[PDB]
């Protein structure tokens, strides 16, 4: 029965990396959304016929 | 006769070792009690994923 304590005391480690990858996994999505809005704006950015003001 | 008074005399010892040794298993319970929650605390000191306040 100590073991199944032990157990018990395990079980709380797991929920907290739960709770820490969450938060990462949020951060990462979002992350991926702005690359590609920044890879859009850089293509719009290398035509060689816009003005001074444009870029 | 004299040895069966001696007898009478041979049971209050085997009393008193009664309750000698029922006092050491009652502390000895508790004991035990105590080292299982020691092993949980000791199981959970050890997540490497903690912060230094609640080490």
């Amino acid at each position: 029965s100590a073991t199944a304590a032990s157990m018990n005391a395990v079980k709380d480690s797991l929920q907290r990396g739960q709770s820490t990858i969450d938060v990462a996994l949020a951060a990462g999505d979002t992350i991926t959304d702005l690359l590609g809005k920044m890879k859009e704006k850089a293509l719009a950015a290398s035509d060689c016929s816009l003005n001074t003001a444009s870029f």
